[PDB]
């Protein structure tokens, strides 16, 4: 009977970053994992790394640089004839990116002395493991602490079952060998706006149908209003209060029925994205007696420390509730190890950041200023554009700005939005200060190198109360 | 025969902010500045604006995207057929950015109610200020208060006098209009590295020859290794040991003779450029009784809070001792407007960060691990390798490392140092961490934002104490 101080189920951002820490505090650690891989093996890193944030991000680098040369080189006197992009080279680069960091976690996982299972977990009762092998022989490991991290999986809708190479998901979407050249993309979330994103760069003619009325409600609505109209400048046509009913495929084409305040519209597409959210993965994870419930929304329930209902049984990540992001898993798997080796550790899920890989990049930390007004706080709030950044200008990229907000009686600062280039950097500069209580004048006080983007954020900070040097306050 | 509450003689990054801040605390203001710009009008801004800083950092964006797009394009798929570079209109766009940036700050001196004066300001006794006008007209200004800002200009060497178009120093190497086939640099530092790699990936081959043995003996060692290494991989011939004794001036190109460790060398070039450093400008600003005083180099003598040795006369910036900056000398500036206006302000000279703007970027803020063994002081060091980063491998630019250095008693940070991509903004984080005293565990609790650059500081610093998760400890 192989007994387990912890046994991890999954091995995404959240299992895998969980069985390292605890092996790391001497705990006797197993961490099993499913997922078949691109050689047919199982592959480790979970949707983050096999075909998420990694992968989605190499597409957005690539396609940005092909971009940049088709669009923005005359200025620097850069002359390019005929530039051109070969889609399977670029996935394949990606491809070989997601092989070699895969495998790097089965070298952590070596190096820490985590043992790996490969097939099905499943939670019996009395916190004993059914692993059950890709022979379909099972195995039952006996577990001190189980950390149940299975991950999510896209939502489906029923007007767009995803059919052959046509209507994909996210994963689908990273796997192009060649550029729609009608792309149609059925949510302008963070997903639909960063894979729309990559494909018109290489000249697709992206649609996005959004259902709500409002885009991007969790960003700032300052930001969100500037995001919409850059975006939709650089060619997505981001139709919102969109409510899709229907799609038909014909003449290896998609036809999507959607009603907006117009009526009834239809449109074709060579290719259809359907990017709606992300659900909770509980399937055959739990045996009936586990003793582990499950919310109304089909995630397992936790509390503050991410503790299940049956003692030494925790959940973290996409299964769980809050943001379902990959640094939040991850921390939540710190956040388990280092408890179950008696560390009060905490989580402070008020400062986690949020980013959008568009380029201009979105990033924010804290609260927006439609959350403080509703919620009665005074705030004072300092901004600064990209366009009066010499550093900016120098890069050929000035659109955007950096928006600080504070309390107006303790100055405390609340939030940090900024659109524009190293926005997700930015933002980390703010959220470090906001770790240790930072007010806008603490950091108006600090020196700021020059010329650098971070400029933006010291010149925000120095708004919130009228004395930034580089705009008319 | 005109009073101000504060006359300020320079415009550049130090005059100008403090002009700006002692105008927006409600003194009576004055500008003096006497440099015409490309335009034929004054031009604001100083070294930095003009012929320092942003001029560079233009150039240094142009010439990398070209140098990427002919060395590292093809592993994207895409495919360039024939990049070509336009010097001239290389050289154009720099030259618009300079007009637009330095228009800005008259813009501010408008909006904040600053009054200019054209011309050279000189101190006489009792805080009396004389200018004379380009026009040559003088006029004497009767200030309470005086800060004196005037600035550097390049150190100029026997051997190597500036000549015609051949022998120039940073201002002549920011206006090539075309690429010199064989480029000469006199001086490994920023300048000579930055300047010399501008036009390196542009055709020219360069040879650097540094006096010194050391290469950037003020960065830490290791990030001096890496950064001799990847600057010759990219074609810089960097001559270590290498001190120049003459150069002959004849058809258009320029012999320099030099010694190294195997005796007397010689090597042509068709332009050379001199970079070995700057020293303070004083001409004409001092009368004889103004009581004001210089220190053995030709500095101003100031105290740590710039104050001479006159009451109500300071002086900043790259005249007086320190970090010779731009964001030193602006930070000056603000703290004597301040001072002046009646508040208790100081500066922290600890935590001025350093960057040098190559590809890949150089950075740090704090303590080397060489100074701190000369201290005598215990410390952890924690290094992680964007070779290690999922986000850099997406950007297909992983050289370099990030190092967090701490107290080894107190787990306090006490030096930041990166070399790799936005190595600049990364550095201000840790920046902002030790402005607040932070421990490297600290840093390793906080949430990082996945994948972002900013996630090899925060394993950095778990590394400090031996529990990064994603490098073996
Ligand atoms: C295109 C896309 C792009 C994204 N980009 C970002 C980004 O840029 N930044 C960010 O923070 N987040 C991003 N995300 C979200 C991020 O991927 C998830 O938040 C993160 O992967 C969640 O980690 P997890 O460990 O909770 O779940 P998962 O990564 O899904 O891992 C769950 C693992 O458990 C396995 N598993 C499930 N059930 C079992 C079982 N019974 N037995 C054995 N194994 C099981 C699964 O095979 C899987 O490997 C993106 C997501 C997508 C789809
Ligand atoms: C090529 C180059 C690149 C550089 N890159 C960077 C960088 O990337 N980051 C950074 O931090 N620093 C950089 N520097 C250094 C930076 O330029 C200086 O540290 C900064 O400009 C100093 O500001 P200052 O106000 O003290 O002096 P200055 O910028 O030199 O301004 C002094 C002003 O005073 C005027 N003046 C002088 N005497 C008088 C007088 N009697 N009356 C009226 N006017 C007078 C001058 O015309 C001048 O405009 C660079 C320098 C060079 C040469
Ligand atoms: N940069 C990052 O942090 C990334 C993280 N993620 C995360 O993965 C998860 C899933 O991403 P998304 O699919 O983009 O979810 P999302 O919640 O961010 O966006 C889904 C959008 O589809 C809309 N929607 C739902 N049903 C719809 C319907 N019939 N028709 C039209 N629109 C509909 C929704 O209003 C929403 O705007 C999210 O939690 C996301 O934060 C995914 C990509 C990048
Ligand atoms: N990114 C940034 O912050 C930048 C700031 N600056 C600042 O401008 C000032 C001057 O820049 P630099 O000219 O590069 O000075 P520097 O001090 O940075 O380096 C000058 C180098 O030339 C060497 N030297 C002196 N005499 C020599 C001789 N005959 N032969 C060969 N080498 C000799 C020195 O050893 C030194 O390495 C510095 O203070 C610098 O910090 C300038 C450019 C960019």
């Amino acid at each position: 009977s192989q007994k387990f101080d912890v046994v991890v189920i999954g091995a995404g951002p959240g299992g895998y970053v969980a069985a390292i820490r605890a092996a790391q505090l001497g705990l006797k650690t197993a961490c099993i994992e499913k997922y078949i891989g691109k050689e047919g093996k199982v592959a480790l890193g979970g949707t983050c790394l096999n075909v998420g944030c990694i992968p989605s991000k190499a597409l957005l680098d690539s396609s940005y640089k092909y971009h940049e040369a088709k669009e923005a080189f005359k200025v620097h006197g850069i002359e390019a004839k005929g530039v051109t992009i070969d889609v399977p080279a670029m996935v394949a680069r990606k491809a070989n990116i997601v092989k070699n960091l895969t495998g790097g976690i089965a070298t952590l996982f070596k190096a820490n002395g985590v043992t790996s299972f490969e097939g099905h977990g499943k939670l019996l009762a009395n916190k004993q493991v059914e692993v059950t092998g890709l022979d379909g022989k099972t195995q039952v490991l006996e577990a001190e602490n189980v950390i149940i991290a299975s991950g999510s999986r896209p939502v489906e809708i029923p007007p767009a079952p995803l059919t052959d190479d046509i209507i994909v998901d996210s994963t689908g979407a990273l796997e192009f060998q060649a550029v729609p050249k009608k792309l149609g993309v059925i949510g302008a979330g963070v997903i639909g706006l960063e894979l729309g994103s990559v494909w018109a760069r290489l000249g697709a003619e992206v649609t996005v149908l959004e259902a709500l009325d409002k885009f991007l409600p969790a960003a700032d609505e300052q930001i969100a209003k500037e995001a919409l109209k850059v975006l939709t400048k650089q060619g997505l046509n981001i139709r919102l209060g969109a409510r899709v009913t229907a799609s038909e495929v014909k003449k290896k084409q998609v036809t999507v029925t959607f009603t907006d305040a117009n009526g009834e519209q239809k449109e074709t597409f060579d290719k259809l994205i359907v990017a709606v959210g992300r659900r909770p993965v509980t399937t055959d994870l739990l045996a009936a007696d586990s003793g582990v419930t499950l919310d109304e929304r089909g995630f397992i329930y936790v509390d503050d420390h991410c503790k299940t209902s049956v003692p030494g049984v925790f959940a973290i990540g996409d299964v769980v509730r809050g943001a379902m992001l990959a640094h939040k898993a991850s921390e939540e798997g710190v956040m388990v190890a280092e408890r179950i080796a008696g560390h009060k550790a905490q989580m402070n899920y008020d400062l986690i950041p949020s980013v959008i890989y568009t380029h201009p990049e979105i990033a924010w930390v804290g609260k927006t200023e439609q959350t403080l007004k509703a919620e009665g706080v005074e705030v004072n709030v300092g901004t600064f554009p990209f366009a009066a950044s010499g550093r900016a200008m120098a890069a050929n990229d000035t659109t955007g700005l950096v928006k600080v907000i504070a309390d107006a009686k303790t100055d405390r600062v609340l939030g940090v939005h900024v659109i524009g280039p190293s926005a997700a950097e930015l933002v980390q500069q703010g959220a470090i200060g906001m770790e240790f209580g930072t007010s806008a004048e603490d950091l108006g006080m600090m020196v700021f190198s020059h010329p650098t983007l971070s400029e933006a954020l010291h010149e925000a900070a120095l708004a919130v109360n009228g004395h930034a040097i580089h705009i008319a306050n």
